[PDB]
């Protein structure tokens, strides 16, 4: 299937413990995809103050359209030194890994693979 229903555990900056998937655009989307594919992805919402509190390169979920079933449809866009690798909309939040973190909430999505 080209999309896939997924319920993402939102956390608090300030709790991440892996605060990025790696160290090059290809690398991030790669390990984000990884991460998704396993349930051990979580979503931080972008504030002021949040993303230099993690590590680039970012990977982001920006919304792809304009809501199947109760979940945002949604794909990814890295960004590194100020440039977009994908062209979306506007971002839901920022994918980290996610290991066992108490969540505030879940945002469920309809994921672009
Ligand atoms: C991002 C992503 C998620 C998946 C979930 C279930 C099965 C396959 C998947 C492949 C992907 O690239």
């Amino acid at each position: 299937k080209t999309h896939v229903q997924l319920s993402l555990p939102v956390l608090q900056v300030r709790d991440v413990l892996v605060r990025g998937f790696g160290d090059s655009v290809e690398e991030v989307l790669s390990e984000a995809r990884q991460h998704l594919k396993d349930g051990t992805c979580g979503l931080v919402e972008v504030e002021k103050g949040v993303l230099p509190q993690l590590e680039q390169p970012y990977v982001f979920i920006k919304r792809s359209d304009a809501a199947p079933h109760g979940h945002v449809m949604v794909e990814l866009v890295a960004e590194l030194e100020g440039i977009q690798y994908g062209r979306s909309g506007e971002t839901l939040g920022v994918l980290v890994p996610h290991v066992g973190e108490i969540p505030v909430a879940y945002r469920k999505v309809l994921l672009r693979k």
